[PDB]
């Protein structure tokens, strides 16, 4: 199972690690990833994914594309975790450097009740643009199941452990 997490509340937990190499050591049963509308995996946490799915995740994500349109920001999709996870659940969370609502980062993060368990980043962080410690109080406030955060950045980590109310 997952391994040397602090725990911040009943249900979530957070660790200094590559949500990747977390991935492809847990294999857990929800892996996810900070996607765009579009599923397209180019950087941040979705590129590191899809390059660890040497592209497969890039490929079913373009069919479900095409086959299904966009997704909303807020919104999300179960697909394959490939060899990273059972599934992966593809979260958009609003990018504010493209200008989208923060508000809807509450209702991002209510995907995650849809799963008793997931291993996930901060949903909005890095290069999405939100203030990670605003992200983390929005997890904590609003996601109920259990959630295991990655924090790849270690300096960003102890920020936010140090910082919690
Ligand atoms: C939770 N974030 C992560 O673990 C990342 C993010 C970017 C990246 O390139 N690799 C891993």
């Amino acid at each position: 199972s997952f391994s040397g997490y602090l725990k911040l509340t009943d249900n979530v937990y957070i660790k200094n690690a590559d949500i990747v190499e977390e991935a492809k050591k847990v294999k857990p049963t929800v892996v996810v990833n900070a996607a765009n509308v579009y599923l397209k995996h180019g950087g941040g946490v979705a590129g590191a994914l899809n390059k660890a799915t040497n592209n497969a995740m890039q490929v079913e994500s373009d069919d479900y594309i095409a086959t299904n349109g966009p997704l909303k920001v807020g919104g999300s999709c179960v697909l394959s975790g490939h060899n990273l996870a059972k599934h992966c659940l593809h979260v958009v969370g609003p990018n504010v450097n493209k200008g989208e609502d923060i508000q809807l980062l509450k209702s991002a993060y209510e995907n995650f009740n849809q799963h008793e368990v997931l291993l996930a980043p901060l949903l909005s962080a890095g290069i999405f643009g939100a203030d990670p410690i605003h992200s983390l109080r929005v997890c904590v406030d609003t996601v109920r199941t259990n959630v295991y955060l990655a924090v790849f950045d270690k300096n960003l980590y102890d920020k936010l452990v140090s910082s919690f109310l």
